[PDB]
């Protein structure tokens, strides 16, 4: 048997492709303008003024008009473990995610699935992401029973990952898919709040503005290369991924998974940081390409906080349109983590063929999706969008 | 621009190769024979006379000489909570493992890196994996600045993965280094059992069981695609993998991340499961090659217990010699989940070279490796031997 | 009868196309850095000391390595008027002129119809461009009569044009291409300086610089629209055409026809004017598509001397490469007129097909042809290139 | 003069290789479908209908469809002392395979050199064997005059050798290569039936038996180590040799050469006997080589009958794949004794590269060609395949 004869038959040829994109969020939606009384209420911190005023200005500077939350007014009143700012609950928040992330994950995979048009059987790999909950089987083994894929899916179960991996998923769909003949990858990402929700701290002006930016959400995708052509129908095609840990930036995003559940740690100036390197992460990505104009391409940026956004588009003179996309989700889903750049990218080419534009990535050829994130992590990914 | 001279100019020619292997174990080495005794004594539970005859039982029968724990009794006696069966223990058990998983993959990481011979700035990207404890950034990102990676390095951090995830790590490795041109993949498993050690309880048996089987490891790859020859020097070669879950395997190996550390639960009779869908799993992968003599192969499997290895053997008739290198791996370190497999693949090439076999794999061309774990999950991977 | 019918059926469809193209030149070639001893001394002014040197700076600085002529010193001791700066010399003119554009013109032609490949009887239409002599029938005529073209061939004698009509006869032949189906262009610029050829005066420098900068040559073109793939071969594509009079430049280029010959006047300063008016002319052509980074165009420009490119060059900031195709055909044959810019059309397609770039336009999709002459006149003729 | 550095000079490197095979059978096909009538009509025993009818079963059961036979109506004809079952005939008989048995070798010989394609100048060495006529100088003296060998050729004469002498040339002609550098060896086996062919008797059963098996060719072989690259072309390489007398078989194949031509004799169960010793031979030759699954090997079987075959099988458990090139070869031209094997060798190489297999060998690499016959004796020749 010749390893070469086989190698060449089991690979694909062209560039891993997105076909098809559904998300899903859960039903309670909350407004941001009325959040800071309701939160400040059911974690009993009423009489904490000076804090509550605080964290109003963090919700009004946020850019983000509303969530959506599986935690409920009677879930968090059956939970004040949960309201409390530091109290033994992961066990009850644990509880509340293994079943909510792949419940969540199921919503958006069956309408990706349904836009692809293909039988699910022939599913061959599931990359699966959450930051929220672990276990074992993880979300991964309880979405192959809920979707009914195939026994034999080949799974790659992304935990703890934390912001910049919508970008990670990507980058590991593109392998996939790329290096075997035939595979159609199901991508989901899924983030519920569940675990990172805690009562305010005036000494914990950090972990207060967590509970202002992050909302609940879930996006999943069919990657694949060489779609049929008629049948299967490309949105954006992937060309080029990196992934790099910007130089002093050790703290930037802390997250630790304790009994009190999951901690968020903000020790540096995470926009700042973002937009000092984010200019080396494009010459990298575009050199190559011939491309510097950076108004020439299509822009997706995981939008940990409208901070970041700005002083991207400050650094670089973007124009405003560029983060259109970006903006329109975190104004009306908030930072949903991992999942959230698979929302802009939905978002981007529904409002570019709804607006009758050349291509999916706004009438342009070239684009660029980045995730941040703890490490700080800059993921990047090149894009290059399709006809119609 | 044209993405399918960039996309054939990416990707990279031959087969993923194992090119280099190291491992590492904490310094305290635990003999099972009197296991029991100490054991019973740290978890205070001598007055549990019945229980204790049946912990020796399962000691007597594990076929385990001895295991490596970064575990002291001066670790114990300072963490109670830890040796009873169920106290809130999981913020000691993590300020534990989320230092020492690094460090114990960074010794693994050094060895491998140091037989490999290049420089690790060459290291393009880096699968860590682990079943114990979770953190942000993770263990990936430790390593990386352990070991003083390049900062641009493509990390896969495989959280709460099992058993199986030896296979996992190199079905992921496979398509890392096989779609990417001049790519090197830095592999690490890292397990210590400091997340699941508890106390004895009688009515809790499954949970005995696993007191009486895991160990701490550390086992770290070099995976490439067209070595550079007699430069690198390639181990084994990898051609197919595979991932199923059995049927009627439902619960058969639970988990969970609790406020009380990590629980094992088994439900079913995981060696029935295993040796009662082997077979499908082995026409799978050798049909297409047209072997169907199972001594004819190299065996790795993982070793969840001895009776796994047992059912197997018996079931496909297997020479007793199959599972030698799989047998003594289990002997001298016991049941190192997702490494376990990896201290195989070394022990065996050791052996094969060291004896003067024609092949690394035993004398042998063909290999298979197995990774059984939740799910119930089975990883299988084929390998190729190398002259020598 | 339908004219609506008539008019559908007679009109080509698509882009007209350059198809093929074709230069000459007189053989006697004329060495710039000595050129100012030959001149002085056939015209007879080698005791004008000061204005020798004079002549010596200007060609020095006018970045022409060698130009081509008609001329001869034979020609020119046969013909004193010729020699002097003002004396009656027209008729002497016109006897070389008459002959020699058409010969040239013919030559040019013929290599331009050999590359195209298909019967000369396939020519439907040709444009006759000329700054040197008049004559009735005209140099269209002759053409016609040289080249064996059918009787019935369709002809525009452009006469008395000046530097600006190489964007002209684009802009005409795009009309002629598009607006009639299965119709061929033969378009055949040639210049021959017999006719502005005389000697130095000290109060009138404008005039000298002219000797220092104009070159004899020809260059023939075949356009048409809907080519016959496989069978005929794009170079290039026209899309969009503009002729404009700069504001402020009344008297920058002027040139009268008189018994002396054909003078020369330069009242203004033309590389500021074409500079200045430069970028009104490129927002006009590229705003309606999108492209506002003239650096990422394909560059051809009338070199009318070198200060016009490089303060065109400065004004824009374009790369010094953009300009390197027009500087080279500057630098080998001078400001050949009317032809010199079709001359550059030609070295940059020889060049990105000889170095295998993407596409004729030097491995870019878009690209900017001007004119530059009397009004002041801009031509502005924009190109799509041809992938190979 | 040192003996040990001539013997290192004269002797060969690697295994000795068949290079190539010819084969030619007489012009007469007799169909095995009408035999029992033209035998019975031409040897006058129309009469013995009870005979006649044991003779059809007989054909009917021997799974041949034909045979090549240089005996014809007319040669029967005038040598009525040939049709009768035991009259004085050996001199007629000898005439005409002394001349025929060369004259056949020749044809093969002459194809076999032909494939070949060296000088056969280059020939040093001759087997030549018949089980039919015997002559002083021999049937390999009439070879090398009939071929224009060279005279030095080495000459080996193997007579009334009988059905196990395929396996025998082998097995000579590996020494006879080995041991000499540069030695080329043509093997001819040649055999004609006109010796054996005589009338029925219903009391010599078994000679009945050898009128309906045994049938006329001549095969022919290169055989020789070391083959130049890329200019000789190795078909099979013989790698170990074996032969042996199975227990209790006195008498199961006799042959005795008479006044009357060459009678037959079969005194034992030969199908029970080579398919009770056939596995001690099979563990005598590949036990040394590691391999006891003889379903993985190329098999060549000296078909004396079609009983010996379905008994080895069914005693194996061979797939019925494995004998059907010696299948076929026993189906289009019978039992052809000692010539047989050669046959099936080159039927199987050609269906071999003929259905675009890897090897010569049917894919695989490893095979075996047994030979079997008087004594009762067993060759054994075990073989590699060559890629492609």
């Amino acid at each position: 048997v010749s390893v070469s004869e086989i190698r060449k038959a089991q690979r694909a040829e062209g560039p891993a492709t997105i076909l098809a994109i559904g998300t899903a969020n859960p039903a309670n939606c909350v407004e941001q303008s009325t959040y800071p009384d309701f939160y400040f209420k059911i974690t009993n911190s009423e009489h904490k003024t000076e804090l509550k005023e605080k964290f109003q200005r963090m919700c009004d500077k946020s850019m983000i008009k509303r969530r959506y939350m599986y935690l409920t007014e009677e879930i968090l009143k059956e939970n004040p473990n949960v309201c409390e700012y530091m109290a033994p609950s992961l066990d009850a928040r644990q509880d509340m995610v293994v079943v909510e992330v792949p419940r969540l994950g199921k919503e958006a995979a069956v309408k990706a699935i349904k836009e692809w048009g293909q039988p699910k059987s022939k599913i061959t790999h599931l990359i699966v992401c959450t930051t929220s909950g672990v276990d074992m089987p993880g979300a991964d083994y309880q979405l192959t029973k809920l979707l009914g894929l195939r026994p034999y899916v080949k799974r790659y179960m992304m935990y703890q990952q934390g912001c910049f991996a919508g970008g990670t998923v990507l980058r590991l769909a593109k392998d996939l898919a790329e290096n075997n003949k035939g595979a159609r990858v199901l991508v989901v990402c899924s983030e519920v709040t569940a675990v990172t929700f805690r009562g305010p701290s005036d000494t914990h002006l950090d972990s207060l503005v967590g509970q202002a930016l992050f909302g609940d959400g879930a996006a999943a995708l069919i990657v694949g290369s060489d779609p049929v052509p008629e049948i299967e129908k490309p949105i954006f095609e992937m060309v080029w991924t990196a992934q790099t840990i910007a130089p002093d930036s050790e703290g930037a995003i802390d997250g630790h998974l304790r009994e009190a559940g999951l901690t968020f740690h903000l020790l540096k100036d995470v926009p700042g940081i973002v937009s000092k390197n984010i200019t080396k992460a494009l010459v990298e990505a575009f050199e190559p390409l011939g491309i510097s104009d950076y108004n020439s391409i299509f822009w997706i940026a995981q939008p940990g906080g409208p901070a970041i956004l700005d002083q991207v588009e400050q650094k670089l003179a973007l124009k405003p349109e560029k983060m259109n996309a970006t903006r329109e989700v975190l104004s009306e889903y908030g930072n949903m983590s991992s999942a959230c750049v698979l929302f802009i990218l939905d978002e981007m080419r529904k409002k570019s063929t709804q607006n009758g534009l050349k291509t999916t990535g706004e009438g342009l050829e070239w684009g660029v999706l980045f995730g941040f994130g703890p490490g700080l992590t800059i993921e990047t990914v090149v894009l290059r969008s399709v006809a119609i």
